[PDB]
């Protein structure tokens, strides 16, 4: 196998997602090659094919499909800083006044990914407001704001370096969206 299946399933598990309905996106690393992204169900055979061909690996975090209109709920808010010392990125949520992430993800690239997982799926309007407030308070990359946003998948390589994305600092904690709305301005 060209990927770590345990990390893939752990990513889905921590997001309380169902592999049968999870959407995979394979994106070519070099913009100038103008290679079409794959949009397909997440399966081991498809990830195997995309990784060995040279694609980077992503999943749609929200549930329902590939476009914003197809998303009916999202199980987590999440974000990343565009840059900054990596070690600083791991802990910088604390100085922002954010609660501790449910888990974090090392991508192999320039950013740590932070996730806060809710106990129940969140409808798109409520989720959209929480995600926007999270971006504002932390100063995250403002690109990652739409309900069909894809995020780097754990257990697959960052193709530029070969480093395999890894989940770390999982706590098991689940947040409540109403409580989160109070702590996020
Ligand atoms: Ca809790």
């Amino acid at each position: 196998p060209a990927f770590d299946r345990d990390q893939i399933l752990l990513h889905l598990s921590l997001l309380r997602k169902d592999i049968a309905t999870t959407r995979y996106r394979a994106i070519w690393p070099r913009r100038e090659d103008k290679v079409k992204a794959w949009t397909t169900p997440l399966t081991g055979a498809t990830v195997q094919d995309a990784v060995t061909q040279g694609f980077n690996s992503y999943i749609v975090v929200g549930d329902g499909g590939d476009s914003d209109a197809e998303i009916t709920s999202v199980n987590a808010i999440f974000g990343e800083w565009d840059d900054g010392d990596l070690a600083w990125q791991v802990g910088a949520w604390e100085a922002c006044g954010l609660p501790r992430p449910s888990f974090q993800l090392r991508t192999g690239g320039k950013s740590i990914h932070h996730y806060w997982v809710f106990h129940s799926p969140v409808d798109v309007p409520a989720w959209t407001e929480l995600q926007a407030r999270l971006i504002a308070l932390a100063g995250f990359d403002t690109t990652n704001r739409n309900p069909s946003r894809v995020m780097r998948l754990a257990g697959c390589p960052h193709q530029r370096t070969g480093e395999v994305a890894q989940i770390f600092n999982a706590t098991g904690e689940l947040y409540d969206p109403g409580q989160m709305l109070q702590v996020l301005p």
